[PDB]
């Protein structure tokens, strides 16, 4: 649970995070949750020039005034909740992906925000976040492992992801009681995504993860009239938490096929 504010202060860790991101001049980048500017400053130093600011999203008026005072027109801050922000508004015109996203997300907002950002994946070059280690473990989790979840499946479907750096509590003033980590996310290109209707994948994953520790025979039981998964060789004695992204794609392909006409 977020208790007050925890600001990153260790200079070595800050510089390591910047080296992982590799912000460069010419890049369109937005930072979510700049805090007191621990990453904002170093990123601006590498990436911002007059006419090409670093973008940021923040709601706290005290933090906004402090940032604008410190960085002036090198920062372009969009005042509001990131969870309700149309990130599309700050992509460059054109068909090529153009937006780099970075930030530091508290625990509560991590899942909702990661899900919100999925709709902007086509205009996104990459994402780098500082999150609690528990969250990062879930994003990159293998099937059947303690941390494997709905989030793991939907993000692994859409992005290539890598845990890059461990960030211990002493990195922060005051230190929290949790470990953190930096994770990179790169959206698959359209031709690299599996041939599946993402709406049907979402539907299936939502059903399975209703109770991730129960047998699929129960949690995909709403599909039992439509598709006989057992007849197709899919073992329904397994649980949602045991099944990989590739298998979920196959289930969704089976469901779409069962519904097909023409």
């Amino acid at each position: 649970k977020r208790f007050g504010q925890n600001f990153l202060v260790d200079h070595g860790v800050i510089d390591a995070i910047v080296a992982a991101i590799r912000p460069e001049r010419g890049e369109r980048m937005v930072e979510i949750g700049p805090g007191l500017g621990a990453l904002t400053g170093p990123v601006i130093a590498r990436l911002a020039t007059p006419g090409s600011p670093l973008h940021a999203v923040e709601l706290d008026r005290d933090l906004i005034g402090r940032l604008e005072q410190r960085f002036g027109e090198l920062l372009e801050l969009h005042a509001g909740d990131a969870l309700t922000f149309d990130f599309g508004s700050i992509a460059r015109p054109g068909d090529e992906p153009s937006l780099r996203i970075i930030g530091n997300l508290p625990y509560n907002i991590s899942s909702p925000l990661l899900f919100h950002l999925m709709s902007f994946a086509p205009v996104v070059i990459d994402q780098h976040f500082m999150l609690q280690n528990e969250v990062v473990e879930r994003m990159v989790a293998e099937p059947g492992t303690k941390a494997f979840s709905r989030l793991s499946v939907m993000l692994q479907y859409r992005y290539v992801m890598d845990k890059l750096i461990d960030v211990p509590p002493e990195s922060f003033q005051p230190p929290p009681k949790v470990d953190s980590a930096i994770v990179r996310m790169i959206p698959h290109a359209p031709h690299e995504l599996p041939a599946v209707d993402p709406a049907v994948l979402g539907e299936v994953v939502t059903a399975a993860f209703s109770q991730r520790r129960k047998m699929l025979r129960n949690t995909l039981g709403g599909y039992r009239d439509l598709v006989d998964f057992d007849a197709l060789g899919f073992d329904l004695a397994r649980r949602a938490e045991d099944i990989g992204v590739d298998e979920y794609v196959r289930v969704a392909q089976a469901v779409a096929s069962a519904r097909a006409s023409g």
